[PDB]
């Protein structure tokens, strides 16, 4: 690995996940370096994944090579992402944009190289200097959370369809022994017409050891599992909690937790009950058991993601499939 690296760095490769993946290891242990004064030349180096992504002459700067175009896509707590247009191909995708000092090596080693369709691809990832710009398929529909914002809430069928996506793509990083580490709307990409969507944002991502244990850090309060909360041994079941926080996010139009107490949460989602009572009442016994059973407290009595994704799947299929339109009628989200 040391002396692939040495051949990567200070250039921008074509080349394949191992080599992004050992890069990037680099730049989180210079994120966290000492102030430094910036050279003339500053370092323009990484590696990408698809022959669509173009390097010229071992360089690829923003603005020479590549430009971004329009208004912002969205920008998390980590995180701007653009549309981007690579000026020698023509191709187009979306950038992440972020700062060294607060890259984790893992967002690139939890998802590049994996082939789910229920996980953003992964084109390559170059730094300018402290700057470092993430490629990755461009998804028109925007996340799910911003469609949970327009239609204020979602039908129980289009909530228990997207759950169940997500639910696959879980699924497949667990079995990978990866963590997502971050399950939420705001992290789940949607097609232009609402059919297909995928996983995005590693930035909080893990790899669970052989041990199938973890370092970890979690990326939204309101979607935290106990067992995190109480600084215990955590595995993938951290995920599944995370899932059905989304899905009551989905059903009701808001967070849970969030409408009853005043934060920090981590006291609240250790002592109190699982938000099972945010539950809507009008949902169908199928979903209701789904969603208790992905926030029992103790991970060990937690469904997997499998076993949840089996739970929803067949959900879907009392309440009658996914009939409800795309883009729909506003829903009142619940109020407090
Ligand atoms: N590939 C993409 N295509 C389209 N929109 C995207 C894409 N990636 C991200 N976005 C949007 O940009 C937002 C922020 O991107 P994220 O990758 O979630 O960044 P982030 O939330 O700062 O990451 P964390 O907090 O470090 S896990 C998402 O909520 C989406 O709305
Ligand atoms: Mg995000």
């Amino acid at each position: 690995e040391e002396y692939l690296v040495h051949a990567l760095q200070g250039s921008v490769s074509s080349g394949q996940a191992h080599s992004l993946t050992s890069l990037a290891k680099t730049w989180a242990a210079r994120g966290s370096r000492s102030r430094e004064p910036s050279p003339k030349t500053e370092d323009n180096e990484g590696v990408l994944l698809t022959e669509k992504l173009k390097p010229v002459d071992y360089e690829y700067r923003e603005e020479v090579h590549w430009a971004t175009h329009q208004l912002r896509l969205g920008r998390g707590s980590f995180g701007e992402v653009h549309r981007m247009e690579d000026k020698q191909t023509g191709f187009q995708c979306a950038v992440k944009k972020v700062r060294l000092e607060v890259f984790r090596a893992e967002e690139l080693m939890a998802c590049a190289g994996l082939t789910s369709p229920r996980i953003v691809p992964l084109y390559g990832a170059v730094r300018e200097g402290p700057w470092v710009n993430i490629f990755m398929e461009l998804l028109e529909g925007g996340s799910l959370g911003q469609l949970v914002k327009e239609q204020g809430c979602l039908p129980e069928d289009r909530a228990l369809y997207y759950l169940g996506q997500a639910l696959e793509g879980l699924e497949y990083l667990h079995s990978r022994r990866i963590l997502h580490g971050d399950v939420k709307a705001d992290n789940v990409l949607l097609s232009s017409d609402g059919s297909h969507a995928a996983l995005c944002d590693f930035g909080h991502a893990v790899c669970l050891q052989p041990d199938g244990l973890g370092d970890y850090i979690p990326g939204t309060e309101t979607h935290m599992a106990p067992e995190v909360v109480l600084g215990r041994s955590c595995d993938a079941k951290v995920d599944v909690w995370s899932s059905c926080c989304m899905m009551l996010h989905m059903l009701n139009g808001c967070h849970p937790w969030t409408q009853f107490f005043r934060g920090p949460l981590c006291l609240k989602i250790a002592s109190e009950p699982p938000p099972v009572r945010e539950i809507p009442p009008s949902c169908a016994p199928l979903t209701a058991q789904a969603i208790q059973e992905g926030l029992r407290k103790e991970p060990i009595h937690r469904v997997s993601a499998a076993e949840l994704g089996g739970k929803v799947n067949r959900a879907l299929q009392q309440v009658g499939g996914l009939k409800s339109p795309w883009r729909g009628e506003y829903k009142e989200p619940r109020h407090p």
